[PDB]
């Protein structure tokens, strides 16, 4: 087939770190079609900073009394 005996197994050994740059280089432009989907995944996670900010200041003043 080729002047060489080929070596599809010799790479899998040194392709490790190389296989990580492939999954990221292929998702690159993909990160542009998911940007919108990324906003829908955060709406249900860490999306209540305004309601948590007032609760963090109202609890710090009540926790300083320690009455439990």
């Amino acid at each position: 087939d080729q002047n060489h005996i080929e070596q599809p197994f010799y790479l899998m050994g040194r392709d490790k770190a190389l296989a990580v740059e492939q999954f990221i280089s292929r998702f690159n432009s993909g990160y542009i079609k998911a940007s919108q989907e990324l906003v829908s995944y955060t709406i249900k996670l860490s999306h209540d900073p305004i309601e948590y900010l007032l609760e963090q200041i109202q609890n710090l003043h009540r926790v300083t009394l320690a009455e439990g």
